């Protein structure tokens, strides 16, 4: 009942005993594995009791005075109000834990270094925007990026939810044409149409930074222009391909996910944007080279004078590698934090070893940890992994429409 | 029924075939173990009944007299003998289905084109060797490779198994060295030691073809040398890096797995080697670049004058791509069938489409289907997949020693 886990590069063997704590059942059954799928009232107390227990064991204070006291308070709070408020230190600990528990995140070696902004006293989309602006400016830090999350008020019954409508704080417009197809980012055609619907003046470019749609409880969303000085972007050039700059490509400094639901101790935060720094394959391989994204691969290959007439020239692979080189070179020249997929996966292996000793294993989603180029060149390819759900957690949630 | 999405196009299908999945895999609702490399006459009767049903469906005779006669026949034979014998046409159908059903095979567009050699009358290790030699000759076909399987006698009560001890018919020796290292292929250290212990006089090159260790029922394994002119090989050169040829690298034409068990309608064929042709990443990325295999990546990168002191130069990715180019160029120059990972994954997408129409789905293991370099440049990266076990099947089995 404790899965054996082997690293095939070295031959080492561990057992994941932490898996025995998995709460939310995943999508797989003994008869079929669905691991490759992107998307698969007094019980609030069991999750609260559990999470409070997590907190006190973490500080070596299980079964000691303040532990018991805190247990009664949440019990009394739920009895009196049907919910409870997290202590500040508990909110901090829970945010770090939800990051630590994210099976798809290869950057979790950093999970202990996370700046948590407490926005639980927020009210109105105007307050949200100032909070989001504080976060962006702190996280960006003139290109010396710092992991951060801003936690807006939790969900309560009978009253609407705080929501950010954009999937990220920086996104880039996607405009249909005289022919359906898209100029800009095809991943954001929908929110680009929602923004224009609510009064935004669309640009014409391929890299127009979208406005924010911020939603206070039970109000229509409100458009907000982001201060252009606050959105740090990187023009893309290549160290030796002089023409690469003339392609006019750019990407933004801060990856800040703004549509996921943060769940701690049974409480739900549908507005809790978190940010870190990019792994270069996210920009260079997925965002720029996915066929349903900017799809630039063949354009770069023509410029490199590659033989695109036959797949066996590996022109796709060569063009992709140089795009990733340009992402890394450009961010480093701009002094904007970035990590290549070799360094990131080596650090994740160290993370796995740390978590083995600390908690007896680590929930990891192989298909998302292995980078989208040069998979088997990285050590995580040869590492068997066990995927399961622990709480606190970041969860996906429906769009607010 | 699981909903399956393609994220490049937006397509959506439902895998109704997974509901008929017989045997059980390693995952539960609590934890996914999809990344793990290694995951009574009444029950023999029900397996056989299901396969006969499959066979008579394929020839448009479900529910016919001949169908019922065969069901009745197999029951009578199991009652009188504890087992039964496949008809020749049933064996051919069953070998093909086992390939069709293999979730980790990207080459399955080819599944209907498989030459089946019926060696179920084989009597000894010496005759086994002759059958194997003629398989290699037919399948190699002077470089115009043809898919084939040779089926040796089934497991049966009262007698030991036929077994091929070698994992493939063509393997390079791996010699433990004087300073702990391995000369040759480190994957083959164990089988190399067994060959020496069984009378083989070892070489000391990096590409010494191993002899075959062939086991007849209730016999010790017997050593057979492959005639050197039966084993077609490809010296590796690069189309523009002329020093590459001085590495002295080679690989063989014929990938022929010889240690898997073929299961058809409850009957087990522990010796049934099958062969196809290579996908270039198997050789260029895994066999030559894995740290625990030939491990040539850094040596190639240094010769390429790449900066190997920093990961962000992507020296590993650049060297790997040119090693794969060399493999593709070398096999094409030698007129030896080979398929690149772009062509192969494109043909697998057609296979999934064919199989959705034919059977309502297709068992597929995403982590094995996605190639080990350039994953998201291929269409299969963006295809959700359902992994499950159908019979007839190829199964792993313990080593005979
Ligand atoms: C500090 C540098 C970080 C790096 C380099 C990094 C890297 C990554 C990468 C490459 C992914 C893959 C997801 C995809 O490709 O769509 C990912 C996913 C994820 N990250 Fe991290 N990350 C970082 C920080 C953070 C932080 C600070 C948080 C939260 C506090 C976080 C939470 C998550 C979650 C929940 C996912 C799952 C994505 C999904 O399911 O769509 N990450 N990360
Ligand atoms: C004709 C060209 C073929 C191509 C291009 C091809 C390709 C592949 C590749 C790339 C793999 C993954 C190998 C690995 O990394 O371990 C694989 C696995 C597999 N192939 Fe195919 N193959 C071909 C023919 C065949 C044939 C003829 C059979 C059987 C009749 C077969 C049965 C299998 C099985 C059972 C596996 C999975 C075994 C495992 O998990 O290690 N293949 N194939
Ligand atoms: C599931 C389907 N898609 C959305 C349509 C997922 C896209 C997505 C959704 C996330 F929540 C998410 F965190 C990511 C990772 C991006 C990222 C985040 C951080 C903090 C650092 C970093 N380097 N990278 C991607
Ligand atoms: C996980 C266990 N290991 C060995 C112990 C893998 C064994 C194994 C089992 C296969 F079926 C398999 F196809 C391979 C790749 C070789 C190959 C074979 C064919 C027919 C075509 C092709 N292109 N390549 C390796
Ligand atoms: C179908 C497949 O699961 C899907 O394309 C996944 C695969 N792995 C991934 N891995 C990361 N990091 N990000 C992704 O978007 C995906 N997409
Ligand atoms: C641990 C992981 O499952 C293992 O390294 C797998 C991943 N995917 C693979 N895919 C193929 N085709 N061949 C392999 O050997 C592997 N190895
Ligand atoms: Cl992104
Ligand atoms: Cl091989
Ligand atoms: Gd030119
Ligand atoms: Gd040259
Ligand atoms: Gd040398
Ligand atoms: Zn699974």
């Amino acid at each position: 009942k404790f899965p054996r886990v082997k690293n095939w590069e070295v031959g080492s063997i561990t057992y994941d005993t932490l898996s025995a704590q998995a709460q939310q059942d995943g999508p797989c059954t003994p008869r079929r594995c669905l691991g490759s799928l992107v998307f698969p009232p007094e019980q609030l107390l069991s999750q609260a009791r559990d999470f409070i227990n997590q907190y006190y064991s973490s500080i070596k204070r299980s079964g000691s005075q303040a532990h018991e006291q805190r247990l009664q308070e949440v019990e009394a709070e739920v009895a009196a109000t049907g919910t409870y408020q997290l202590r500040e230190s508990e909110l901090v600990f829970g945010a770090k834990q939800a990051w630590r528990n994210a099976p798809r995140c290869v950057g979790r070696i950093q999970w202990g270094k996370l700046q948590v902004f407490d926005a639980r006293d927020c009210r109105s989309a105007q307050e949200m925007f100032t909070y989001i602006c504080n976060h962006i400016k702190y996280a960006t830090n003139r290109g010396n990026l710092r992991s951060a999350i801003t936690v807006f008020p939790q969900r309560c019954p009978g009253r609407g939810d705080f929501r950010i409508w954009n999937s990220q704080l920086v996104r880039y417009a996607g405009y249909r044409q005289q022919d359906g197809s898209v100029r800009g980012d095809p991943a954001n055609v929908e929110i680009t149409e929602l923004c224009i619907q609510h009064g935004w003046t669309p640009g014409n470019g391929r890299f127009d930074v979208l406005p924010l749609l911020l939603q206070a409880p039970d109000e229509p969303p409100e458009l907000f222009l982001l201060p252009p000085e606050l959105v740090l972007e990187v023009p893309l050039e290549h160290p030796t391909l002089e023409w690469f700059a003339a392609l006019g490509l750019r990407w933004y400094a801060l990856p800040a996910v703004s549509n996921m639901l943060l769940e701690i101790g049974g409480l739900e935060f549908p507005a809790a944007p978190f940010s870190g720094w990019y792994m270069s394959t996210e920009i260079g391989t997925r965002n720029l080279c996915d066929p349903h994204r900017y799809n630039i691969l063949e354009d770069v290959a023509v410029c490199m004078d590659l033989d695109t007439r036959t797949t066996s020239s590996l022109w796709k692979d060569k063009a992709a590698v140089e795009i990733n080189v340009a992402v890394l070179h450009s961010y480093q020249l701009a002094k904007v934090t970035i990590v290549d997929h070799h360094a990131a996966t080596a650090s994740f292996m160290k993370h796995l070893e740390n978590e083995q000793k600390a908690r007896g294993g680590c929930p990891a989603d192989w298909a998302w940890i292995v980078p989208p180029i040069s998979g088997s060149l990285t050590p995580v390819f040869h590492q068997e992994m066990v995927n399961y759900f622990l709480s606190p957690a970041f969860r996906y949630q429906p769009d607010p429409w």
